């Protein structure tokens, strides 16, 4: 059908998943990344 | 199964993924969504 | 692999983008879920 | 073509709205793991 869409967002839903326990464990780069995005607007 | 749901649920699951660096990333836009929501809820 | 698991996850992963426009928009609903969780924990 | 990868991908969407849920149904969780991070590092 539309096989390499729901592939690759397959793929992103793990990437997410990953993403948040980042988020939390290595929070350091959210707080770095979360302050570059309030100082440029 | 039928296509179209599972081709939907997709695209909105990288949808998703691409709102919360959205979130982040132009902090004001999903402010202005969340101020609307409490004004009227 | 068949059809329910897969139809239900991803009915599920549009079900969670909705809760978390649920989550901000809706704002009371969330509220006494959480209110629940604090009281007996 | 890639069943195995689509169907471990799809139970983990599920896998973290079940943790989304954890996260405020079960708070001091949260509370244990949250002062881990801060404490060493």
């Amino acid at each position: 059908s539309s096989d390499p869409l729901v592939v690759a967002a397959s793929i992103i839903g793990i990437l997410h998943l990953i993403l948040w326990i980042l988020d939390r464990l290595f929070f350091k780069s959210i707080y770095r990344f979360f302050e570059h995005g309030l100082k440029r607007g």
